[PDB]
């Protein structure tokens, strides 16, 4: 079984993913972390040395490679999860799970590429992107409330997975 976690960077994908993989006895992997370890460069460092196109294509490649495993929980980056092609690929391999957080939570927890708190960046700079990426995230097989503590979100996912895929 392949389980994909999608949503904004500050939605707890990585943490919930680990807890989830532990309760299902399957390995956990985070695309961005794998992309960096493979290139030996930080994400920022990546679109610098190499263009972003090279990064956007790299993370998709990494996603596919990770998806060779039949049992695994894979957390995705903000953009990758908002990539419909990558999202459709994910559905053809397993269950996609959108850990949804409201705009106010996003604003207080997330940061931009320069690690600056979004709560201090101009609003118009990120409101449209949040609204648009969320429209793609919503296309997920399963959607759970990510405002809750990580352990509670895991129970939500498990309960959803249980009544599922019969």
């Amino acid at each position: 079984m392949r389980i994909y976690l999608i949503g904004f960077m500050c939605s707890g994908k990585s943490t919930v993913g680990s807890l989830l993989s532990r309760s299902l006895n399957i390995p956990f992997y985070d695309v961005d972390e794998e992309v960096q370890k493979r290139e030996g460069l930080s994400i920022p460092q990546i679109f610098e040395k190499k263009g972003e196109a090279y990064f956007r294509k790299l993370e998709f490649e990494v996603l596919k490679d990770l998806s060779e495993k039949e049992n695994v929980v894979i957390s995705t980056g903000g953009g990758l999860g908002a990539n419909e092609e990558a999202l459709n690929f994910m559905k053809s391999r397993g269950t996609t799970v959108f850990i949804d957080i409201p705009f106010e939570v996003f604003l207080e927890r997330c940061k931009d590429s320069k690690e600056r708190p979004l709560l201090k960046r101009p609003l118009d700079e990120i409101k449209n992107l949040f609204e648009e990426r969320r429209k793609i995230y919503s296309k997920a097989d399963i959607k759970v409330k990510g405002e809750k503590p990580p352990e509670e979100v895991v129970k939500e996912i498990l309960l959803s997975l249980e009544g599922n895929a019969l």
